[PDB]
């Protein structure tokens, strides 16, 4: 499924995302919309290590959930890659959780650090009443 910004917005509210770890709202927003443009079904094969990452958030197979294909991985969401495939986020929200527990936080994706750290991401929920 591919959801509409605001949509997106209301959905991650709900599931207790604004804040979460110190993390806003609009930065998870703005994380979803550059890994996957919103898109659920969304997956990048990464040739270079032989990982898959999955779902709107682009969870990586090595760390976080289990595809059995990935060399030298580790399943520290406790999730199977299929589940972050589903047009029911609940369980990528989950994983999503998991991963910002780490130090790191929201730093882990190098895609947040490119092209939403120290910027107006205000853009991201703007009018979705969230």
């Amino acid at each position: 499924k591919v959801f509409e910004r605001c949509e997106l917005a209301r959905t991650l509210k709900r599931l207790g995302m604004d804040g979460y770890r110190g993390i806003s709202l609009a930065n998870w927003m703005c994380l979803a919309k550059w890994e996957s443009g919103y898109n659920t079904r969304a997956t990048n094969y990464n040739a270079g290590d032989r990982s898959t990452d999955y779902g709107i958030f682009q969870i990586n197979s090595r760390y976080w959930c289990n595809d059995g294909k990935t060399p030298g991985a580790v399943n520290a969401a406790h999730l199977s890659c299929s589940a972050l495939l589903q047009d029911n986020i609940a369980d990528a929200v989950a994983a999503a959780k998991r991963v910002v527990r780490d130090p790191q936080g929201i730093r882990a994706w190098v895609a947040w650090r490119n092209r939403c750290q120290n910027r107006d991401v205000r853009q991201y929920v703007q009018g979705c009443g969230a």
